[PDB]
């Protein structure tokens, strides 16, 4: 990756929490879910990258983004596979794969291996869990890193 993964110290962490909100930190911080259909990013038409909503990261890229039907915003690969950090779930009596910002470890929505050609993979969203970044402009940093992270999406 030509990113800088290191996690956030605690006190990165809570400044960029404090910026949240109610809503955010129920689906970021507390493995929440939102409501299918009402997602901002369920129909986005533009290019450039969805970066994770605390900490920045870019997590995917608009070119792999689909509809899968399900009502959340679906891609079929990460930005880079080192991004998104898959994770055991066991709740709802369910067997499940989280997906995390491999970063600041904030819960994005689940991996399912019932996704179209080209990977057969489907990362389903909580659009709340993202911020987009439009292709050229520059991504938000807000841990301020050096690296690609000061370059345009
Ligand atoms: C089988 N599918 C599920 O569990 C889906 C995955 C959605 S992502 C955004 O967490 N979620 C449900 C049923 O709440
Ligand atoms: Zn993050």
């Amino acid at each position: 990756s030509q990113f800088d993964l290191t996690p956030p110290s605690p006190a990165q962490r809570d400044a960029l929490i404090a910026g949240l909100s109610d809503e955010e930190q129920r689906v970021l911080l507390h493995h929440g879910t939102e409501a299918p259909f009402c997602g901002v990013f369920l129909d986005n038409k533009l290019d450039g990258v969805y970066t994770c909503r605390l900490c920045g990261l870019p997590l995917f890229r608009s070119n792999a983004k689909f509809d899968s039907g399900t009502g959340w915003p679906s891609f079929f690969a990460p930005y880079d596979p080192a991004h998104v950090r898959e994770i055991r779930d066991t709740s709802y009596g369910m067997v499940r794969t989280e997906i995390v910002c491999a970063r600041c470890d904030s819960h994005l929505g689940h991996v399912f291996p019932d996704g179209p050609p080209p990977t057969g993979e489907r990362h389903s969203l909580n659009s709340v869990s993202l911020a987009f970044t439009e292709d050229g402009q520059p991504l938000p940093n807000p841990l301020q890193r050096a690296g690609a992270e000061t370059q345009p999406a």
